[PDB]
Order: C-alpha cells, then structure tokens, then sequence
C-alpha cells in the first residue's frame, strides 16, 4: 500500500512534494476500508465520490501552485454521534429509525469542519454506540466494531469505528468526541494516543442548547503519534465566538513535543482512590510511571480525596447525559421519529432507564449532582495546587468480548465490586466533570490486548499533556505493537 501505516506528517509531506497525488490517496485509503473494514465494522457512511471530488480540486491546487492547507490530503473519517455535515447521513450511533436522515445546509459539527478546512479529505463516519451511552461501540443496526488485536475483542466506544480505523493503519487521524472518556477510551483499548482537549480549546457546538446540564463535552483526535495529533490539533483548536467555553488563544501544539519533563512534579494514583481496578493494569501504570522518573520527572502517588463513591459518580454522570438525550428525543419525536413509541426497539433498555429516570427529575436532583461534579472538579483542583501532571490507568478494565445482541457492554464486576457496565469503568469521566485536558498513551499488552495510561494537566495546559506524551512516546513506544493488527487475518 502507499498508504497504509503512514502517518498524517508523512502523507502530508508525500503530497505537498508532490510524489503522490491526493486523487492516489483516497483511492488507496478506499482500498484499505474495502479490503479491512470487513472484519472491523468501524465504517457506516461511505463518502467515497466526495473525497474524489474534493481530491480532483485539491490535486489542481497543487499543480497550479495554489493555496493548499496545513493538512492538505491526509485522510480521515469523523464521527457517527450528533454528526453534522452537510448532505451526510447523522444516526446518533445506529439509531435504525434515523437511517434517511441529512444533515441541514451550512450546519457542522467541529471535526468535519475544521479538518476539511485545512484540506484533510473526508472519507465518510465511523461507527458509535446508540446516543454514546456506553464506553463500548455497538448498536443493533451496524453493530460492534471489533478490536484490530483481536476481533472476538470490542473496539471500545463510544469512539469505537475512529479507534479501530486508527489502530488497524487504515488512516492515520479519526476524530472522536467525548463525554465520559470516549476520545481516550477506545483509544486505550486499541493502543492509540487519544486527546481529549481542555474545556474551551476546539469548539464544540451545541443547539439548540448551548447552555445543557450535561458533563463537558469535547472533540479530539485519535492518532498512532503524539505529533500528528499535535498537528491535528493546530488545525481543531481555537475560538469560536459560537461555544460559550471558546478560548481566546492560538496555540503551536508541535511546539511542545521536545520539551521533555525533566522537573516536573508528577502525581500518580492506580485507581483515584475510588474504583476497582484490574491488578493486572495497576501494576502496568505503575511500570510505566517509572518511565517518566528516568526523564527526570519526579513521580509520587497522590490521594485526590474524592468523598463520592465510583457509584455515585456514575449514577450523576449518566443523569447529566440523560437530560439532553431526553431533549434530542424529545425534539426527534415532535419532528415525527417517535423513538418512546413506535421506534422503541431502537432504543437499548439500558439507555431507556435512564432517559426514564430524568423525564421529571427535581431540581434538587440537578443541583445535587451540581455539587458531586463540584467536589470532584476541587478534588483535581487540589492535585494541581501541588503537581504538574496527574498519573492514572485510563480504563479500570481490559477489553470486552463483543455480544451477539447489539448490547456489547463492559463488566457489572470488577474484582468483586459492583461496577455501571455502560460508563463505571471508564475512570476518564473524572474530565469530563472537570474540564482538564488528558489524554490516553498506549501503555503496553496485558495478554495480547491493549491498555492505556491517562496524563492529565492543570486547566489549559494542552502542550503539558503534548510534551509529557512525546517523552513517553520516545521513552516507551508502543508502534512496535502494531504488528500485531498488522499480520492479522483479512
């Protein structure tokens, strides 16, 4: 393949020199989708004429010696969740019901937007579990999306399709969006570098609420590097007058990535002193941080002091997504798709319970989980009075097996411990209530399956993340890794 296992730096480079023309990477990109796709199922929408459109135009710029843009023919697919895109298909993650539906003239949603602006050429959406409900992708209308280390494996979720493409060389960016961890989840799950901006960096739209009750949500690039997603980043990040979080500031993500650690304060916690966590994956962070005191970093374990249990915090963070899926559904219903009526199937019961549980909850409820989010926001807060990067497993648990019913969830246990199998074990929600930017580094194997360690940073310190994930990177690559999807089975 010219394409396939080339990173964007290199396939921009590969076009910009002109030794390959973008008309040969959408080709070559389709061939891998056609060819690998089968046994993944990370695809949904196939956007393939468009790309050869866009490619046609972008191949005459460059022969003309016109303007072309900072990731002019890297290509990409974005992200079947409250997708926006002109003309494209929008399922909310396999909502069977909402098959014929298009997205309205001149309405966006960020990724698209942006990634296409700077020329990256979008090949179509990758798969997502029904409203992002579950830290798994599968859905009863396209299905699961299957882990490149092993099929009988979920990708994760609910960025489960961009992971997946990701980690099997078929692109080297996908964009993924996150609510409770689902840029950072799949990726842990797949041996991918997740980035899961600070609140404000890359604009996030939503309407017709702007001002929702739900956690942070964000949207962040997938990547086998630190330095493509750091140049991902320069091309996703900046203000938008529209996102009422937007920061007003221009960063060079790729400025940080030789920075190194050398002096800085690191905090390290195997399970933020509240979930159940695999030992098998404790001891793998543990090794791990000890990357990082070999660079110089000093490195300690730290108690946040969260007062909450792993429970409480589950149980608030799905009533804060509930609320606005509420609304969607509600909205959808009235626009005549009656998904508590008529559609039901379509809806997981899982999911149902909580859009139940919300359908009158009391302010007193609201305000409630007002306060948890509060307390674990101070809880990181006071982290970074002290440290200048926080340590921790992504996930408590490794990959699932995929179920044959469309309901793939994570376990209901964790050593003995009753866990929430749609979001409790993705200890990433902790961002998600407090606004840090993190993101998921490969951290190795644990038999044969991928697990990853999180590095979060104080409020806005996106290129603290950037630098500390390139030193490890460098440090303790985890490329070496893709051997394995790389030798699997077609």
């Amino acid at each position: 393949s010219p394409v396939h296992w080339k990173s964007a730096a290199e396939i921009v480079e590969l076009v910009k020199s002109k030794q390959i023309s973008p008309r040969e990477v959408v080709e070559s990109t389709i061939d891998l989708i056609e060819q690998r796709d089968p046994g993944l199922n990370a695809v949904v929408y196939k956007a393939y004429d468009e790309a050869r459109e866009k490619a046609a135009a972008l191949e005459r710029r460059i022969m003309q010696g016109e303007p072309v843009g900072m990731l002019a023919g890297v290509p990409t697919l974005m992200k079947d969740l409250f997708a926006a895109k002109p003309g494209w298909p929008s399922t909310l993650g396999g909502i069977r019901a909402l098959k014929d539906a298009r997205g309205a003239a001149g309405v966006w949603s960020t990724y698209p937007l942006k990634m296409s602006g700077e020329d990256s050429l979008l090949l179509g959406q990758t798969n997502s579990p029904v409203y992002g409900f579950r830290g798994t992708t599968d859905n009863t209308f396209f299905g699961p999306t299957r882990n490149p280390f092993n099929l009988d494996f979920n990708a994760g979720g609910s960025s489960g399709g961009a992971a997946a493409l990701v980690a099997d060389g078929i692109v080297p960016v996908a964009g993924g969006t996150d609510g409770g961890g689902s840029i950072r989840i799949p990726a842990a799950w797949t041996n991918t570098y997740g980035f899961q901006p600070s609140i404000g960096r890359v604009p996030f739209k939503s309407r017709p609420n702007a001002f929702h009750p739900g956690p942070y949500l964000y949207e962040g690039p997938i990547t086998r590097t630190v330095r493509d997603a750091a140049l991902a980043m320069n091309v996703l990040h900046g203000f938008d007058r529209r996102d009422p979080a937007s920061l007003r500031v221009k960063l060079d993500f790729t400025s940080a990535l030789a920075q190194g650690v050398r002096g800085k304060k690191i905090g390290l916690t195997l399970n933020y002193g509240v979930f159940p966590v695999q030992q098998e994956i404790q001891d793998l962070i543990g090794k791990a941080a000890r990357v990082f005191t070999e660079l110089g970093a000093h490195v300690e374990f730290v108690d946040l002091g969260i007062p909450y249990s792993q429970k409480q915090m589950s149980d608030a963070w799905c009533r804060m997504i509930a609320i606005p899926t509420v609304a969607s559904m509600q909205a959808l219903r009235k626009e005549g798709i009656d998904l508590y009526g008529e559609h039901r199937a379509d809806i997981p019961d899982a999911l149902m319970k909580w859009i139940d549980a919300v359908a009158d909850i009391s302010v007193q409820q609201i305000s409630a989980d007002q306060l948890l989010r509060t307390t674990v926001f101070d809880c990181m807060n006071g982290v970074f009075d002290r440290f200048d990067l926080l340590l921790a497993p992504t996930l408590a648990c490794m990959p699932v097996r995929n179920a044959t019913d469309g309901c793939t969830e994570g376990p209901s246990q964790i050593n003995g411990e009753e866990i929430d199998p749609l979001i409790g074990w993705c200890m990433t929600y902790l961002t998600n209530f407090s606004g840090h930017p993190s993101a998921s580094v490969p951290a190795g194997l644990i038999d044969g399956l991928p697990a990853g360690m999180l590095i979060i940073g104080d409020r806005q310190a996106d290129l603290d993340v950037i630098a500390a994930s390139a030193a490890f990177e460098r440090a303790s690559p985890w490329s070496q890794y893709y051997d394995i999807p790389a030798g699997r089975p077609l």
